[PDB]
């Protein structure tokens, strides 16, 4: 049961509230800088990583001072954000809609510590599933593991939607660097019948091995899918005999799996208490572990247990992920921007957004608090993204000249995995996201303009206000590791901004029903028949659709 | 110049406010429905493209009415959205801060109309690129244009970023049932060294055709590739009289085309009344006209001119981007949603909601009016997606249950090109997409809660509110001249928002700052001496990244 009711209950609220209308809404980063000659060193945080290697969080571009983050704290004390996370830690059903522990702490629990769910450790089940993952990955690898003509394989295709997709192609993505050539990834996630097609069209069914990813191994899609990839395999290979050597199962279910036809012992497994968002550390990262071995999957592991404990052990005011989530709600909730931008200064990240995006949106994107009442208040941000320096050219133009306060974060790897022409490229790509962050700050004023040689009415156009907040996240290379610690950073900012709103961040009953909704109508398409069994628009677009439909 | 000084200037806008208390905050989607039998014909449209095939734009379940439409459609009158349009066609300089005509309605005159910019037409001039790219391309895909070893062309590399590169990329994702097995198409656009090497990890240069796609040809991110690419080449083909079978331009800037080594033979040049995020179709959609064939790239820029047709003759009240665009209006500056989401039910469209991103964002993210005052209002909004029915799985949960109003675009094709199974999977794809929009308007009250099971706490959590908007969009099949008309549409949407707002929706200054502000420090990463020649947290940032660079 909750300690407090609704955010507003707490008291730091409406001091923060005060401070706002007082301090914040007209902040000004550059005489915070000119008033503090300490503010980089007291607004930045090194990060170190259980291998020693290092990420800087520097937070000190953001609309904040030493007054405003100590209120800021004091609300999180309010909150009872420890309190929270410990019992997260502890394997207590924090989820409370659903009754389930929320362990993907577990999953990374290398160290073997006790992490019990229900009075029971964890640690060696999580652990026989990662050992598993590790037989049969390095097998796939070393070319020991052979299909139905006795080839080794050379494609892996997962097959899954939102957490059982987007974790695996996030991050295979991000870790390219570390894969090998002959040895390539594929995924299927759309029920769109063009993803099936484009993916398998120039794949031999002799070299290739699926993973249905699936929690619950019922979801419509991802079954139809492997429905799909099973009538495509068999239409070469002939006989299901041979589908124990092309098909795995990551998941919870084991009765649905082998119901599929799927081995027992070909099934990678996990428990209810892993989020499908917060699900690449489990079974689900199979695909990562094929791609890049298993020893590198373990590092990406070990990174975010690193982080795990940092969150756990920290005091709040020097607590990273907990200034990030305080900030976000800063924003958020007084300054009233709806959005969060996160942008890689790395083009292995590309899909880093997407995947924040679901990480975010999907957890707090909530209504009702812990003590089961509506909030008058703001929840979830909208969080986006592209990679820079691409960002630069196309939505950075509203970013720094728009109406919208847009608080972002940049994120650069000192050192390349393609240092190309002893590393020219990359000082040109660390450049931008110095000189980016510096901009968004100090901005262009009507002097300036005009001294770079602007006249009358063209002058206000070439203005940039400036104060425009960023946080600057500088890794010194995107290893497995640092990937590991980044992705744990915004897991347990998105847990403190939860907390603090006080809602279940780790439900999701949108997208529970999103999985039910579509079957009615689902039934109607089976013929022409005009319909007339929904509002006037659900109508029309179906008898529009009957009648332009194949 | 200007009509008039602020969008709040225009009379109706006062109006609009006092509408939006009385009858729209609390907008009942449910309840208009129920009043107005006839509300789905009144607030959807039929497109008719110039191929006969049809588009509905169903607007029905937004938070609209005869009376808010009326009144935003007297909003625009006093606007003068159409005076600003018409000005448009006919070539006036309405980008005024750089002095240009905005002319990108000239790029797909196939009619051969008088389109004039300095009082000079450009049918024939736009008519001539378009022939050499019919030629040129055709020689690519026939086999005929040889390497410099004497073999066909078998990949092309598109070099460039922003607007050219994005529309490129999208267009080519989106059309990929059009293309031919064995000639594929790649994308360089980052300044990240990875980009260049993963891309060309595994070409030919004997076979590979790069196109440096710049306006200016002097951005520094696109030049700084293209000589990677030369290098690339030269490593194999030693001799650089090669290259003249190898690299083509895309530019307006022929003196640095030369100076840069690629013969004016293979130039395929536009003009400065050309915006990037407008220019795909012109001489930078060179490689969708190799991909798919120029006869399918001309059928897209007749898509794209039926749509400019349709929207320079309609009447207001019944023009379908002028619609698209009063809503939103509506929603930015009297709902106050920050944000507009594009979802496709189509894989093949994946990239459409990034490319309608840099459209809108980089258009519409202006704080100065055409009357050279700052804006006291919000101008641009904040456009994000994915495709469905991965986003349902995801973010969805926020769109659904969330605290913030997020207006959103849902886009189905009723035929697909890769009809697997006999239409299962696009039934399913279909169901969703009606499914969706239905239970964002619907919502699910307490009452159906409890009787679907849940009691005491665990109620609220299982409500929907309904009421949430969302304009569907039914093409026929996404072909190319579907996907042109598509584009444009949202080209005139945004055309639409700007007029209202009084902002030039086709300069991006804060885009043309980012390209000159790297330099100063790109020269300081030139050793490893510490700085202090910026801000502190600019100095912390370089000299971290001094000491951690390799
Ligand atoms: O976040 C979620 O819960 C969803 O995105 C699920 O991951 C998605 O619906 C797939 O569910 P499952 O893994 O049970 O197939
Ligand atoms: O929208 C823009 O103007 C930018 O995205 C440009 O397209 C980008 O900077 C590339 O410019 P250019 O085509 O001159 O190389
Ligand atoms: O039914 C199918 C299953 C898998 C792939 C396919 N590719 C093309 C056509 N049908 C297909
Ligand atoms: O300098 C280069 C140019 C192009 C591709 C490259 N790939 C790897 C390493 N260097 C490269």
């Amino acid at each position: 049961m909750a300690s407090f009711k609704l955010a507003t209950d707490l008291p730091e609220w409406k001091k923060l509230e005060e401070t706002y209308k007082s301090v914040g809404e007209k902040f000004s980063v550059r005489d915070a800088f000119a008033k503090d000659p300490k503010r980089f060193e007291e607004f930045s945080w090194i990060y170190k990583n259980y291998d020693d290697s290092k990420i800087l969080f520097d937070f000190s571009k953001n609309l904040v001072n030493k007054e405003i983050l100590d209120q800021l704290v004091t609300l999180a004390k309010e909150a009872g954000v420890e309190k929270l996370r410990d019992a997260m830690f502890a394997g207590d059903h924090i989820n409370t809609t659903e009754d389930r522990a929320v362990y993907h702490v577990a999953l990374r629990n290398r160290a073997l510590r006790k992490m019990p769910v229900d009075g029971k450790d964890t640690a060696q089940e999580v652990d026989d599933v990662l050992k598993h993952m590790k037989e049969f990955s390095d097998s796939i690898r070393d070319g020991s593991w052979t299909g139905y003509t006795g080839k080794s394989i050379t494609d892996v295709v997962n097959i899954g939607i939102g957490g059982s997709d987007l974790g695996p192609v996030m991050v295979t993505e991000a870790l390219k660097a570390y894969s090998k050539p002959g040895l390539n990834v594929h995924f299927i996630s759309n029920i769109d019948g063009t993803h099936t097609a484009e993916t398998l069209k120039n794949l031999n069914p002799e070299t290739t091995l699926f993973l249905i990813a699936s929690k619950t191994f019922t979801t419509a899609e991802t079954i139809t899918n492997a429905t799909s990839a099973k009538n495509w395999f068999l239409a070469t290979a002939k006989d299901s005999k041979h589908i124990a050597k092309h098909f795995a199962a990551l998941s919870t279910n084991e009765k649905e799996v082998v119901a599929f036809g799927i081995d027992a012992k070909n099934m990678f497994g996990f428990e209810s208490w892993v989020g499908g968002r917060y699900s690449v550390w489990s079974a689900i990262g199979l695909s990562v572990a094929i791609y890049i071995g298993f020893e590198n999957f373990n590092d990406f592991l070990k990174g975010a247990e690193a982080m795990d404990q940092h969150f756990l052990t920290t005091p709040l005011e020097n607590n990273i992920p907990v200034i990030g989530g305080l900030l976000s709600v800063w924003y958020n909730n007084f300054f009233g921007a709806q959005t969060h931008l996160v942008v890689p200064f790395d083009q292995y990240l590309h899909r880093f957004p997407a995947y924040l995006q679901q990480l975010s949106m999907e957890s707090n994107g909530k209504s009702v608090t812990r003590a089961n009442v509506f909030t008058n208040y703001q929840t979830g941000t909208i969080l986006f993204g592209e990679p820079a320096t691409n960002a630069q050219h196309s939505f950075f133009q509203l970013v720094h000249q728009g109406t919208k306060l847009i608080p972002a974060d940049f994120i650069l790897a000192a050192q390349s995995h393609n240092p190309i022409e002893k590393n020219l490229h990359q000082r040109m790509l660390a450049s931008n996201f110095f000189a980016q962050s510096e901009a968004l700050m100090v901005g262009k004023d009507e002097a300036k303009v005009k001294a770079e040689g602007a006249t009358g009415g063209l002058v206000p156009h070439k203005e940039f206000s400036g104060n425009r907040p960023t946080t600057s996240i500088l890794a010194q290379k995107i290893t497995p590791a640092t990937l590991g610690s980044l992705i744990a950073y915004y897991e347990h900012l998105t847990f403190t901004e939860g907390a603090i709103w006080n809602i279940n961040s780790f439900d999701q009953w949108g997208v529970e029903l999103g999985k039910v909704l579509a079957k009615v109508i689902g039934k109607e398409l089976d013929d022409k028949k005009a319909v007339a069994t929904h509002d006037a628009s659900t109508n029309g677009l179906i008898n529009q659709f009957k009648e332009w439909e194949e």
